[PDB]
């Protein structure tokens, strides 16, 4: 059966590479100093942010904190698209009842977004604009309340998560585990979801033993990270509700509204 779990690890890694254009491997090459990739422009104060608008080519007049809020929406919407495409490659996912597919995505996308965003972070800041830019943790922390408090729990989680030193092939199986959670609210057929996740769990466990043979209990350490993930979602939802009440000239992207509607 080991050969089957290895073929599943290989399948998920291959689909991960095809679904996510900016991998952890490329993110680390950018952050460290490697010559396979090029150096980002660093935004650290109000001054350099304006220089960065003219220096960084962005994919997508208001206040600075508002402009960053809107920027993260566009990337997050893109992330949902990438995650959805990846979910369809997880064997058995598309054969599930359609309402459960929707439900698994609705509750899984943000847990995956924060997981993969850790690949883009270090203790000092986060890559932006497919890695062309780098915004510092202290600069985001200084933005006017309550916008300045949006990213800090993500950084704190990323520092703990990155200490596990997972690579993309590990992360491919782990985010599949996250998607296939039989405990999501409103699921209709829990059993076929759990059966798929049990297989994904055995594949993840084997991958972690083979890939990190001197990292004891990495499987257990990784699984316990779900506590931090859900706390982030919880806090993030709370801050979004403050923004909704204080900025009535803004709305979340419709795709994100649907994800957050009746969540928990
Ligand atoms: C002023 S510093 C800041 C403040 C607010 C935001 C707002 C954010 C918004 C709307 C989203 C969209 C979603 O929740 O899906 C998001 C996703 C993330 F990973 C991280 C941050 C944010 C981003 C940065
Ligand atoms: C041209 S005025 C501007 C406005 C906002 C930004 C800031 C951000 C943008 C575009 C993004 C999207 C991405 O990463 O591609 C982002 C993601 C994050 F976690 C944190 C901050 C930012 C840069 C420039």
């Amino acid at each position: 059966e080991s050969a089957d779990l290895r073929a599943l690890a290989k399948h998920l890694y291959d689909s991960y590479i095809k679904s996510f254009p900016l991998t952890k491997a490329k993110a680390r090459a950018i952050l460290t100093g490697k010559t396979t990739d090029k150096s980002p422009f660093v935004i650290y104060d109000m001054n350099s942010l304006m220089m960065g608008e003219d220096k960084i080519k962005f994919k997508h007049s208001k206040e600075v904190a508002i402009r960053i809020f809107q920027g993260c929406q566009f990337r997050s919407v893109e992330a949902v698209q990438e995650i959805t495409e990846y979910a369809k490659s997880i064997p058995g996912f598309v054969n599930l009842d359609l309402n459960d597919q929707v439900t698994l995505l609705k509750y899984g996308v943000h847990e995956i977004i924060y997981t993969m965003l850790a690949s883009l972070m270090n203790k000092d800041g986060v890559l932006i604009s497919e890695g062309q830019g780098f915004m510092t943790r202290e600069f985001l922390k200084s933005l006017r309340k309550p916008f300045g408090d949006f990213m800090e729990p993500k950084f704190e989680f990323a520092v703990k998560f990155n200490a596990l030193e997972l690579d993309d092939s590990d992360l491919a199986i782990f985010i599949a585990v996250i998607i296939l959670s039989g405990d999501r609210p409103g699921l209709l057929n829990v059993k076929p979801i759990e059966d798929i996740q049990d297989n994904l769990l055995q594949a993840l466990e084997l991958q972690l033993k083979l890939n990190h043979p001197e990292s004891s209990q990495l499987f257990a350490k990784l699984l316990q990270k779900m506590t931090d993930l859900r706390q982030i979602v919880t806090e993030h939802v709370q801050l979004l509700q403050v923004i909704k009440k204080t900025e009535t000239d803004m709305s979340l992207h419709p795709l994100l509204q649907e994800i957050y509607k009746d969540l928990y």
